[PDB]
């Protein structure tokens, strides 16, 4: 296995609820071993809201993501974000802006897999 799916539910900060930024993003996301190294790949919908966002292991290490196809037509993005197998959750900081109701906000939320990150390959 040179990668495999991998289910999220992103959630509100401070609870287990369902995030309605889980509703911009496309599931599954994806686990992806390069080398001796790991990545969660992910689809980000409605991609010009997005106007920043950080994503950090719940030991607050910030991630460092990559965007590896930017599609204007369908207003996606979609980027890897490095991790290591074993991972349960990823903390997300996001600025969204949303022109039609004149949104413009930080939100921090956590997104947690439906398993930790696998070993593979
Ligand atoms: C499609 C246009 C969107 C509309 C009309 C919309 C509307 C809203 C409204 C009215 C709220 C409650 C007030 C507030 O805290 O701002 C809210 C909360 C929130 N929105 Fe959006 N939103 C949109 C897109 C997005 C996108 C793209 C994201 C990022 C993935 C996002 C993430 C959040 C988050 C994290 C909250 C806090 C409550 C929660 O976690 O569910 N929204 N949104």
């Amino acid at each position: 296995a040179t990668s495999q799916p991998i289910n999220f539910q992103v959630q509100k900060d401070g609870s287990s609820e369902k995030s309605h930024m889980d509703d911009y993003m496309q599931h599954p996301g994806k686990v992806i071993k390069q080398n001796n190294k790991y990545y969660f790949q992910t689809v980000l919908n409605n991609a010009s809201f997005w106007k920043e966002y950080k994503f950090y292991n719940a030991n607050n290490q910030e991630l460092a993501t990559t965007v590896v196809n930017d599609n204007k037509k369908a207003d996606t993005r979609t980027i890897n974000v490095a991790v290591e197998p074993g991972y349960k959750s990823l903390t997300t900081k996001v600025h969204i802006v949303v022109p039609q109701i004149n949104a413009n906000h930080r939100y921090t939320t956590h997104l947690e897999f439906e398993k930790a990150i696998p070993t593979l390959a």
